[PDB]
RNA sequence: AGCCAGGAUGUUGGCUUAGAAGCAGCCAUCAUUUAAAGAAAGCGUAAUAGCUCACUGGUCGAGUCGGCCUGCGCGGAAGAU
């Protein structure tokens, strides 16, 4: 049981560290603002901005 | 032929895609509601949407369709006294 217990904890550390490297906080806000621009009804009035957020949001 | 109705459902078949809804493709392509309606033939939408069509009903009432052999013609076909 304990080998797996440590397995989960190791993954905990790795996943939190990867959230650190990729800075999940700013991605969360940036994607949420991406979704803000996405909800913005004119989002597809400008195709360039729309597809920008398409690729960006993806 | 026109003309008038319908042109459905699961279901946007899924996946890759950013989106992909019949209609970018990949990719299956069935079953159901049936008069009949394609997991779509074209147009179209960023995507949907939307629009026709195939299919089918109803009014009209004699032809209509598109290949084969063959005769004669048409376009392709601009030059310098
Ligand atoms: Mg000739």
């Amino acid at each position: 049981i304990n080998p797996v217990n440590n397995r989960i904890q190791d993954l905990t550390e790795r996943s939190d560290v990867l959230r650190g490297y990729l800075d999940y906080d700013a991605k969360k806000e940036r994607l949420e603002e991406v979704n803000a621009e996405l909800e913005q009804p004119d989002v597809w009035n400008e195709p360039e901005r729309a597809q920008a957020l398409g690729k960006e949001r993806s």
